[PDB]
């Protein structure tokens, strides 16, 4: 049940398709950032997961550039899908910007968010 | 810039494709971990980046499922290109497994790694 | 208002005494892992925060040996102070374990905890 | 052998002091960032490792204020001690600054360090 809309604590948007070749495809839309509209994402999911109770693995990601703006960012959810009365996703984030060599050491945000229904 | 060949510093081969508009596209093999072959991946990158020397900004995952094995287990690579002289791809990474809610504390590993020609 | 008890989202203790010379120090007992009774934190805060409203910096250490057991481990966590009605501490962490560096790539965990009164 | 003077991959300087109790005391001066100047630290470390070859699992915390300049931010550093002709201590890094409820997304900067002598 990875398919469908999601929102996170901060309410950011979270539309989501799972291929059945564990393909992930839709948009995201932050309430927070150097951010407006819907901006595309693109990621991969187990497709086969245990069956012993254990959460289903994905990861994806969005490029901070549409045909509105550019933060010249990047930005990878790493987590588990997690099944049963209240579904949620469970993500820690990484937020990569491009840089100079000289700013490199602070280029990259962690975080994580938290998403259901 | 991007597109074609690059392996890190553990012996894993990342073969990539950047289309125009911002997608990427390759397979991935480990060098190490619970896997073997070619994997898919997909990801995304600034296809407008800064003038003003800046990094370009992108990220990418893998599930780490394919015809030869499932490890339960995705990771997501966050970071930027560099050119020039010695090009290279520094990133920071999340690997997740699939997990019970008791060990969801230990789901989650990071990492760095630096990709060359 | 830092000093005192605190728990987290784990049921994990923290018990803490703010130094005015911006030590942190006391013991910690975890809910989870390889671990049993206390074991001693030390740290460092901000003694003199912005009066902005933003929060108080700080952060702490834990090596998982104690009279009872070694699990060649250790976390650091590194967060920020909130106050008010209701007093948090918001933090990520870092667990990392000893490894052969074959191993090295599996080595380090990642986390957040949220601690209340 | 983790008493000495240490550098990073910055040109940083990192001055440790190991008690026998598991103990880390020593300064930290760091070639970038708000900060100058020597920085007080404290952390733990494993002081009875593993004996087949693992590394010394170790932490430490820096909080950014000091007689001349406060930056109300603080730096944790998680990682393990590696010994022989190449001793290093490799980490990761969590940088977390005081921020509002409103910025808190943006508090935490995560990296890698490479310290060697
Ligand atoms: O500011 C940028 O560079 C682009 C906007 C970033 C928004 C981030 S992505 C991680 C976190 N989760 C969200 O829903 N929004 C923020
Ligand atoms: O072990 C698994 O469950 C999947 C294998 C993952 C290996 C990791 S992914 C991050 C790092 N970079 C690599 O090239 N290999 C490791
Ligand atoms: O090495 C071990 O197995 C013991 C680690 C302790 C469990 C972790 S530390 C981070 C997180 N916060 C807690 O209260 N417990 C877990
Ligand atoms: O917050 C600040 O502006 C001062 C902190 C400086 C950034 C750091 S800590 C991680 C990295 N390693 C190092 O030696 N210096 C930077």
């Amino acid at each position: 049940g990875i398919t469908g809309t999601w929102y996170n604590q901060l309410g950011s948007t979270f539309i989501v398709t799972a291929g059945a070749d564990g393909a992930l495809t839709g948009t995201y839309e932050s309430a927070v950032g150097n951010a407006e509209s819907r901006y595309v994402l693109t990621g991969r999911y187990d497709s086969a997961p245990a069956t012993d109770g254990s959460g289903t693995a994905l990861g994806w990601t969005v490029a901070w550039k549409n045909n509105y703006r550019n933060a010249h960012s990047a930005t990878t959810w790493s987590g588990q899908y997690v099944g049963g009365a209240e579904a949620r996703i469970n993500t820690q984030w990484l937020l990569t910007s491009g840089t100079t060599e000289a700013n490199a050491f602070k280029s990259t945000l962690v975080g994580h968010d938290t998403f259901t229904k």
